[PDB]
């Protein structure tokens, strides 16, 4: 048996919210995650999007209608599909603290407007 990969987040600018997950031949990927408020089980929390389609070798959740802001805290947990066998990478967490670029890469150099 495998394990749910890790939802791997960035802070978009100036309003959006990226993940990434290595898919392992799945089905469905599942994301609940709320913002500034942690969990224990399963609240719908904010970013509730169940993907069916990786997006190659590894599935991407984007959501660019996230008014996300430095400082807030992220808490998850996402769930896989691998054909009647999912697994869920709950208790996660992330940062908001850091934006990244549309490029791919973070765009924060201690530069607060």
């Amino acid at each position: 048996q495998y394990v749910v990969p890790s939802a791997k987040l960035e802070a978009i600018y100036p309003r959006g919210l990226r993940v990434s997950i290595p898919d392992d031949g799945f089905s469905l990927f599942a994301f609940h995650g709320k913002l500034n408020e942690e969990m224990d089980g399963l609240e719908a929390g904010h970013w509730a999007r169940d993907i069916t389609k990786p997006k190659e070798g590894r599935w991407t959740f984007r959501d660019r209608n996230a008014k996300l802001k430095l400082g807030d805290k992220i808490y998850f947990w996402t769930y896989v599909i691998k054909d009647g066998l999912g697994y869920r990478q709950d208790n996660g967490e992330w940062t908001v603290t850091e934006f990244v670029n549309e490029d791919g890469t973070p765009a924060d150099t201690s530069l607060e407007p």
